[PDB]
């Protein structure tokens, strides 16, 4: 029944202090309790956590990144709030702190004594650092970075270096005997508020630290007047323009925990507790978020309003975002590794069948195109948020997903249209595709009104033609969130794998991977739908018109496929009716947005450049098309694209998820979503707040 206590290490004798403070008044007040485990520095409680010696510890976000690391594998369980002179937040801006009438700029550095907070972290190294790379003539990772670092600052203070091998990099710093460079709150330079006391006390001439530094030590306007800030447009502005002086704009400090069996529910009802009971002016017996004059941000960071659970599929490389680790990984990488990656284009493909596509895409293209693989086209999504890819052709359902977590659509694909084939293509308006209901005419009692616990068949759940067009339609005349109950039993590839969604499912040739949503489960996609109709394992498939069309008549000679017949299929109209395949127009669900590509807005003009060379050369009407690779094209199995992908067409404006996706189909998918939610859509409502 019970549950014990969450194990918090500390780095310095001041720590355990306030902790037994916290330990003290957590008992007093009869909440949960905590214990204290003793460390020297705050990648030693990463040491001393992930080896189940201590349970949690808060961390600035370039050391989340080191404990996210391999051997270790933390995790953020929750995020500080700060301060923002506005609306409170989970992010906060990095500057460098200067006295006035020091006469340099952030590009004459070269000489100058520096302050920073500690070694590795956001601000007071991560990125003064990787701003001044340029500056530095450094050879690149064989060569310590620290190495650069010692000899460009003629002196400076970043606590946690190897002052036995870089002197110069301890030199400023103000500690007795072995506290000299200390990491913890035992050398007095340590953290933000150190890192300004060396450059107040004249130690130092510039000072890497947080935008809040110099109002939590200089309460009296006048006392800031004598500093001024450093931007990266090499002018200098008062310490209160941070939004517009800044080097960078990083993630909160937040806590980790192990990624497994972390005790996640433990923490967060301890810091809970603390926020309520000794949070902000909630008490006066103890202060969370207060510490004594000597060493500040004991524990937490001082005057943070508070924390906000993270979400659960949230790791470390998602906490962070693109940005931030770009930069830290760009530390740790060569400046020809950093140039390669910002020229290449990384495609994620779903599933083993996609990335070969792409192997073959990537050699043909001479690596202008290189891959990035995930199971899911939510883990590729994940993959662009990291960083670690540019882009995927998206469906309109997955074009939602993306759009929420903050990716725009770059290019459309077009379909081989009817018009003017010629280069109308890439300029042509893109008219998207119908989403229909499929039934073989021989079961002719079936209509739309008699789906009721019939069998079917789904190009997959989150998907357009599938999912979301009639379970968004069902959901409308049934009021009922019971979506596997509508249904007998059907096959959708990505749900419950112990759900009647995925009985029909059959998974790859040996039958594993049942359900799995991609092209191992023969049974996904439109093709996979189709057939999951044909070899008659459900009685309704929704696909689009084209769909049918494509995988009968002999078009597609894959043995369950060759005699199928245009004839043997009808479709089911939302009036009852039924009419044959060829009357779509007058006899389908919906109209829906037709896939598109996605990137971040970073990399959409660069995505997009890229793109029409490569798609001129391997496209529609490609050189090189039959001869050695069609992009376009893949046997029936609409990898990496649709099989009938003329060109990969311009938004018409349309360049926000919203506009491209439209109104109703937007709130039609708002309003499924009052069933079911997905843990991206969840982790990227925290992250985009
Ligand atoms: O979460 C905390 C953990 C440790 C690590 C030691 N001091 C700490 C700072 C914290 O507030
Ligand atoms: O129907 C499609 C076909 C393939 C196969 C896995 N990748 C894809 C995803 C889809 O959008
Ligand atoms: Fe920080
Ligand atoms: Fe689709």
């Amino acid at each position: 029944a019970p549950r014990k206590s969450v194990r918090w290490c500390t780095i310095s004798p001041a720590e355990a202090a306030k902790c037994a403070k916290f330990q003290r008044n957590m008992k007093k007040v009869r909440g949960p309790s905590v214990s204290c485990i003793r460390k020297t520095s705050s990648f030693e409680c990463i040491q001393a956590i992930a080896a189940n010696k201590a349970d949690a510890v808060t961390l600035d976000g370039g050391l989340v990144y080191e404990a996210g690391l391999h051997p270790y594998k933390l995790r953020p369980v929750a995020a500080e709030v700060y301060q923002t002179r506005g609306k409170p937040q989970t992010r906060y801006y990095a500057v460098a702190v200067v006295k006035k009438g020091s006469g340099f700029q952030l590009n004459q550095l070269q000489g100058v004594k520096s302050c920073h907070t500690g070694l590795g972290r956001s601000a007071g190294w991560n990125i003064p650092i990787g701003t001044l790379r340029p500056y530095l003539n450094w050879t690149g990772p064989p060569e310590p970075l620290q190495k650069a670092v010692a000899n460009f600052f003629s002196a400076s203070c970043v606590p946690c270096a190897d002052g036995k091998q870089y002197p110069n990099l301890c030199r400023l710093c103000a500690g007795t005997e072995a506290d000299k460079c200390a990491c913890s709150s035992q050398e007095p330079y340590f953290g933000y508020s150190g890192a300004f006391k060396c450059l107040e006390n004249g130690a130092g001439d510039v000072a890497f630290v947080k935008d809040s530094t110099v109002f939590e030590n200089l309460p009296d306007e006048a006392e800031r007047d004598k500093y001024e800030l450093l931007c990266p447009d090499n002018t200098r502005k008062p310490v209160d323009a941070f939004k517009e002086c800044h080097l960078a704009r990083v993630p909160s400090h937040a806590v980790v925990a192990r990624s497994v069996d972390g005790r996640e529910d433990l923490i967060w009802k301890l810091l809970h507790r603390a926020q309520e009971e000794f949070g902000r002016n909630k008490s006066s017996a103890f202060q969370l978020f207060k510490s004594t004059p000597e060493e500040q941000d004991l524990l937490f960071k001082d005057s943070a309003l508070g924390f906000v659970r993270i979400p659960s599929q949230i790791d470390s490389g998602l906490y962070l975002g693109a940005n931030y680790l770009t930069a830290t990984q760009n530390l740790r990488e060569t400046a020809a590794e950093v140039a390669a990656r910002r020229e290449r284009v990384v495609w994620c493909a779903v599933g083993p069948e996609e990335e070969r596509k792409c192997k073959q895409w990537s050699d043909v293209s001479n690596r202008k195109v290189a891959c990035a693989s995930a199971s899911t086209t939510e883990e590729c999504i994940a993959l662009v948020l990291k960083g670690e890819a540019d882009a995927l052709n998206l469906d309109g359902g997955f074009i939602y997903v993306a759009g929420k977590c903050g990716l725009v659509p770059v290019l459309a694909e077009n379909q081989k249209s009817q018009n003017s084939n010629a280069p109308d293509c890439v300029h042509r308006p893109p008219e998207g595709y119908l989403a229909v209901a499929v039934v073989r005419k021989s079961d002719a009692d079936l209509t739309w009104n008699s789906l009721s616990g019939k069998k079917s068949c789904h190009t997959g759940v989150g998907r357009t033609a599938a999912w979301n067009i009639p379970m968004g339609l069902l959901f409308n005349q049934t009021g009922s969130c019971k979506f596997d109950k509508f249904f007998s039993q059907s096959c959708a590839p990505g749900a419950d794998p112990q759900s009647s969604l995925c009985a029909l499912c059959v998974g790859n040739n040996e039958n594993e991977n049942k359900c799995m949503p991609n092209s191992e489960e023969r049974y996904y996609g439109y093709t996979g739908a189709f057939r999951c109709l044909a070899e008659k394992a459900g009685d309704v498939a929704f696909v689009k018109d084209v769909t049918v069309l494509q995988n009968t008549d002999g078009k597609n000679s894959e043995p369950w496929a060759k005699d199928l017949k245009q004839e043997d299929f009808e479709l089911l109209c939302l009036d009852g009716t039924r009419k044959p395949v060829a009357e779509a127009e007058s006899c389908h669900l919906a109209r829906a947005p037709n896939h598109a590509v996605v990137s971040q807005s970073d990399r959409a003009q660069h995505l997009k450049k890229v793109l029409f060379l490569q798609q001129d050369q391997f496209g529609g009407n490609g050189p090189d098309c039959p001869g050695k690779f069609c992009l376009f094209k893949s046997e029936t199995k609409n990898l990496l694209f649709n099989d009938n992908t003329e060109c990969l067409a311009e938004l018409q404006g349309k360049t926000t998820y919203e506009q491209y996706l439209g109104s109703e189909y937007v709130t039609s998918i708002t309003n499924l979503r009052r069933c079911s939610s997905s843990p991206l859509l969840e982790a990227c409502a925290f992250l985009r707040a």
